Formats: C-alpha cells, structure tokens, sequence
C-alpha cells in the first residue's frame, strides 16, 4: 500500500513533488521533493508505514523534534530541522530539510573504505556535541549508527590515489547532523527492554540491565570505530555471538555485570558460555582482534583516537565516559585555537 504513494511524479499533500527515493527501512522511506510552495525547494519527506508500532515512533518524532528545532532553531547542536507534518492517505509525513549521503551511503559507495582521520575528527566533535545536547536535554537517542549521520552536503572531489590503484571520492565538506528521533526517550518515559540497532547495541541493554544515556556512548564508540575501519565492528545478527566478539576485542565483561543479568542464557559459572573452538568460535578468533591491534598506525593521533573509543567502549554504562568529557579528550585538540 505504501508504494501507490510514494512515486516519482506523485504530488503529497498539493505541494510536495517526489524525486526519488532517499532511503527505506521497515518504518517506511524517505523521498526526495520539490517543494512548489516555497518555490522549488528541494526537501525530504519521511513517510511512514501505516502501523501503529511505526504510528506512535513518528508521533513521538514530532514532539522531540518540536522541543529541539525550538530550543535550537539555528541548529547549533547539528540536529536535523522538522520543517512540518502532515497526513497523505491515511499515512503520517514528516518533512525535513534535505541533507546529503548518510555516512553509512558514502562508505558504501565508496567500496567500504574508511574516512580520513582529520575527518573523522571533525565528524566525532560534531556527533558528540549534538547527542551530548540531546544528553543535557533528559533525552537518550538510542539508535545512533552510521545510517542516522548524514552530511550535510556530500559533493566531493575526484583523484586518483595510487595507494588503492583506484579513482577516489573525497568529501569536500565534512559537516554532518544526527536524524531520526522516532525512539529518542525521555529520562521520565518508559524505557522499552529492546532498544537500538543489533550492532550498535551496548551491554546493558543486550543483558537488559537497564540504560539511559550511556547506551548512546556505546553506540558512537562503535560508529567511530567503523569509520575509522570502513566495516561493521560487531557484524552478528546473534546476541551470543555478538558478545563473544565484545570479549574477542575488549576482554571480558565484568564479573558483577553478568551476576546481574536476566539473561541466564549466555552464561554458565561466571564466563560466556562459548566454544572457542566451534565453527563460530574459530571465526570470531581470527576476524575480531582486541582493540589496539586494529589500528593502522603507531602516530599518535590514531593513538588518541583509540584511546577515546577504548573509554566509550567501557562495559560498565556507570564508569562509560560522558560526552561532556568526550568533548576534552586530547583527539579533539585540534580543532581548537591552541
Ligand atoms: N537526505 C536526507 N535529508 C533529510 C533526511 C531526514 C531524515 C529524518 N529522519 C529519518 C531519515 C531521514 C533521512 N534519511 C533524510 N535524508
């Protein structure tokens, strides 16, 4: 039903133009359109599936975005502007100022090669800022990962860098802004049991131990990670699998952690019930490595950069760094005067 709707040439709400489609998942898509009420300008429409589940996530969306486009109209805190909403047979529409590439799109299409250190950089200030708001905000994002950062402008220029033999895509701009606040919490509001993306979620929440902002940490140290590698860190769709490659690359998880848990069923006697020497087993040994084995280069700017996703990447959500002190670690230097 959702594609009678959403078609190049397709006309939303008298005004609205479709393109061509952005992105989809199983909330629905996001197009591209012509705005011929404010005379031509281009801007993205998310339209949502018509189920409650999704429903109630993008009512939610609105609220959020209502408070924060408010709080922070100029966008300071980079989070994407909600220029209205509306209903298009039966189905909620949200629209938003048109950005570029998510960072997850321009990997990809870039044959998942990694950003350039400077730029990540730029872009790790920027995610931390704009969530760390979100943070001073009583709000937990929750579903942080590559396909939520988007740049802002993703025009690039083309050389021929002979260390791939390979013509190469480089971003001129790397200002990017964080989108998709449908599962953003309230410190007050319940907290569902199952929250964020497989791969981007942290040990609290996996052991249902309970969580709030730290989860969010979490979620950036490992967005970091990948762009600093060009692939996904915990690639497992299996909960068990995915912790085996937590111990693989950060050691164990902590002893009162997992006396904790309601999840009985990854452990037995205080160690992950796991058999290194299985078929599952013997991958995760030769893929995952620990943490610092990872990095492509003694210099120290890489050093830092590990150091801050080592510090994000703590298992323990209470002793996780903070974005507020993640915005002072030495990575970040310099950006600054000084
Ligand atoms: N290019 C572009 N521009 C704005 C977007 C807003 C969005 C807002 N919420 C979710 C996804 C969204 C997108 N994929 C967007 N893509």
């Amino acid at each position: 039903s959702m594609h009678l709707i959403c078609q190049s040439g397709d006309v939303l709400s008298a005004r609205y133009e479709i393109v061509d489609t952005l992105g989809e998942g199983a909330f629905g898509k996001v197009v591209e359109c012509i705005d011929h009420k404010a005379g031509g300008r281009h801007v993205a429409v998310k339209i949502v599936k018509n189920v409650d589940r999704y429903c109630e996530a993008a009512r939610s969306e609105i609220q959020v975005l209502e408070h924060l486009n408010t709080t922070d109209p100029n966008s300071t805190f980079r989070c994407v502007q909600m220029l209205e909403w509306f209903e298009h047979h039966g189905h909620i529409c949200i629209v938003f100022e048109l950005l570029g590439l998510s960072t997850y799109d321009f990997i990809k299409e870039n044959g998942f090669l990694p950003f350039r250190l400077d730029h990540i950089r730029k872009m790790a200030y920027q995610i931390c800022k704009s969530v760390n708001f979100l943070h001073s905000n009583k709000l937990t994002h929750t579903d942080l990962k590559p396909e939520n950062i988007l740049f802002v402008q993703s025009d690039y220029t083309e050389a021929y860098n002979p260390k791939i033999k390979r013509d190469e895509r480089t971003l001129i701009n790397p200002d990017i802004k964080v989108v998709d606040f449908g599962s953003a919490t309230y410190d007050d509001e319940h907290h569902s049991t199952l929250v964020s993306t497989r791969h981007y979620r942290a040990p609290e929440v996996i052991l249902a131990l309970g969580w709030s902002q730290p989860c969010d940490v979490w979620s950036i140290g490992c967005i970091l990670i990948e762009y600093y590698l060009g692939f996904t860190v915990f690639p497992t769709h299996d909960s068990k699998e995915h912790l085996a490659m937590m111990e693989r690359i950060l050691g164990p998880l902590p002893k009162h952690m997992i006396q904790k848990t309601r999840k009985r069923k990854y452990f037995h006697h205080d160690r992950l019930d796991w058999d290194e020497h299985s078929s599952a087993g013997r991958y995760v040994s030769r893929a995952c490595k620990p943490l610092k084995e990872f990095m492509l280069s003694q210099d120290v700017e890489h050093e830092r950069l590990f150091d801050l996703i080592q510090k994000m990447l703590e298992y323990d959500p209470a002793k996780r760094i903070t974005l507020r002190e993640a915005l002072k670690h030495p990575f970040f230097d310099l950006l600054k005067k000084s």
